[PDB]
RNA sequence: GUUCGCGAAGUAACCCUUCGUGGACAUUUGGUCAAUUUGAAACAAUACAGAGAUGAUCAGCAGUUCCCCUGCAUAAGGAUGAACCGUUUUACAAAGAGAUUU
């Protein structure tokens, strides 16, 4: 498929304005969201992935596997202090949510 | 420059003409900006494609958008103005049962 730097910026970025374009035309579809931050996960850039999870935060704050997918995220690349910066907000925000909790 | 005053020479003329000189009058413009190609107008042309629903053709009216255009416009029109068609895996458990690591 892809055999350069340059040709990955390409896909890249036709990935990117694909995902974008549909999330501006509809941004209350969280797998959506999801499947973009597992994209950018793939192209090991976390800045965009955790990026793409906190913008879907803000869309719906409320939505616990997006949560879920971000602290997940955050610990299958060891970023173990980032998780637990994300967890404690998580369970800040969401009190009574046991999943948060047991998670 | 005009004018008030005081000295020198016309004109012992104290006003008029000239020269020297003290004061008053009048007091800070304009630029966000330089004159052709390299600080960004658009159509048109050319080639190829081609018309929302679906068996076919067409009237529409909306909605979402970090697309706007025409219009005095909160009217109306722009193909129903366009973009929309794609992509889709975990809040993941319980009961058994057969191969097997230990
Ligand atoms: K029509
Ligand atoms: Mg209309
Ligand atoms: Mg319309």
């Amino acid at each position: 498929d892809i055999l350069d730097l340059e040709e990955l910026r390409e896909y890249q970025r036709r990935k990117r304005t694909e995902y974008e374009g549909y999330l501006k035309r509809n941004r209350l579809d969280m797998g959506q969201w999801i499947r973009y931050a597992q994209f950018e996960i793939e192209q090991h850039d976390m800045r965009r992935a955790r990026s793409i999870f906190e913008r879907a935060l803000l869309v719906d704050s409320s939505f616990i596997p997006l949560w879920i997918r971000y602290i997940d995220a955050e610990l299958k690349v060891k970023c173990i202090n980032h998780a637990r910066n994300l967890m404690n907000r998580a369970i800040s925000t969401l009190p009574r949510v046991d999943k948060l909790w047991y998670k």
